[PDB]
């Protein structure tokens, strides 16, 4: 059975309980926490690529008012569907299953200015999604794995002081 498990789920849930925020910048910013997953049930002999994209969690934008996140507007036109290819791709099933798969180098941006970055809209909520694909597969089989523990709001600057403090404590 294919099984994809979120690593450091307790750490993600500490951020999610505050409402998680990730900074987006012109030139792009790495995530904290880093999305990491454990994988079993691939064919160890087959080759696969790991892809990451970000799905809009909501049909509205958000704002931080009186220490709380609340609806802040109609949603802006959706960011383009940017896909990050895990840099170990393509690789054997055995490679992906021997140790957790870490998306440490993905960068979130608010400007289409190159570098294989992911464009997000500030003050919109996103859910990370991992895709597995098999090299050679005539079926072009894709799996999709959603991690609701890792939902966050994209911001140009941290709104919640408790998030600023969590990011410093655990990073
Ligand atoms: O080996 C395959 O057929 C395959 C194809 C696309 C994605 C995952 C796959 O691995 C598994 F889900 F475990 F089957």
């Amino acid at each position: 059975e294919l099984r994809v498990g979120l690593e450091e789920s307790e750490l993600w849930l500490r951020f999610k309980e505050l409402t998680n925020e990730m900074i987006v910048t012109k030139n792009g910013r790495r995530m904290f926490p880093v999305l990491k997953v454990n994988v079993s049930g691939l064919d160890p002999n087959a080759m696969y690529s790991f892809l990451l994209d970000f799905v809009a969690a909501d049909n509205h934008r958000w704002k931080y008012v009186n220490g709380e996140w609340v609806p802040g507007g109609k949603p802006e036109p959706q960011a383009p569907s940017c896909v990050y290819i895990h840099p170990d791709s393509p690789n054997f099933g055995a490679h992906w299953m021997k140790a957790p798969v870490s998306f440490s180098k993905v960068k979130l941006t608010n400007k289409l200015n190159g570098g294989g970055q992911i464009m997000l809209n500030s003050l919109h909520k996103y859910e990370p999604r991992i895709h597995i694909v098999r090299v050679g597969d005539p079926q072009r089989m894709i799996t999709s794995h959603c991690f609701p523990e890792t939902q966050f709001i994209a911001v140009t600057a941290y709104q919640n002081e408790e998030i600023t403090a969590l990011k410093i404590k655990y990073n």
